[PDB]
């Protein structure tokens, strides 16, 4: 566990994170994809091998010693608003559960849900509180990554309203 377990937000690629972790926001096929997890797939293409899981689930992939979660978020282009938020919510227990199996005292997670799988609309409150809601029980340090400045400020004002 760490120390004090805390929450962190940074502003940048979460390829170049400084954890002992990462969360792939991933496919449910294991291909290397778009955004976030072509980031990943760049960095840690290892992790990729037998990494294909379904909707709402995590599987957790060694690069080297290093551990590759890729959690499965909802494409809200395909699942309704009832059910692909109860399958975010499940993606991110999930990540919980590996987090705790790994030991790790650090993961860098990105937003699931929020970009292409976002069916267009704004979704960082309920992706973010459904990350709450599953780390919250967790004694790792967690480092949410994003890249949009007015998201960098929006989930720092979440964090410090906690605390
Ligand atoms: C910044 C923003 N506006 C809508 C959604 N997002 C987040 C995605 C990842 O770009
Ligand atoms: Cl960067
Ligand atoms: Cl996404
Ligand atoms: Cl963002």
């Amino acid at each position: 566990g760490a120390m004090a377990p805390s929450y962190r937000v940074k502003r940048m690629d979460i390829a170049k994170n400084d954890e002992e972790c990462v969360v792939n926001a991933a496919n449910p096929r294991g291909l290397p994809g778009d955004g976030v997890c072509k980031a990943v797939y760049k960095k840690w293409p290892e992790s990729f091998k037998n990494s294909a899981t379904p909707v709402g689930t995590a599987k957790t992939v060694m690069c080297g010693t290093y551990p590759v979660i890729h959690a499965v978020g909802p494409n809200f282009s395909n699942y309704t608003e009832s059910e692909g938020d109860r399958e975010l919510a499940a993606a991110y227990r999930e990540v919980a559960k590996e987090v705790t199996r790994l030991g790790v005292n650090s993961v860098a997670i990105p937003l699931l849900s929020t970009g292409v799988y976002s069916g267009g609309k704004d979704r960082l409150t309920q992706s973010l509180n459904h990350l709450f809601t599953a780390m919250d029980s967790t004694d790792a340090d967690v480092v949410i990554y994003c890249r949009d400045k007015e998201w960098e400020k929006k989930i720092s004002e979440a964090i410090q309203m906690r605390t």
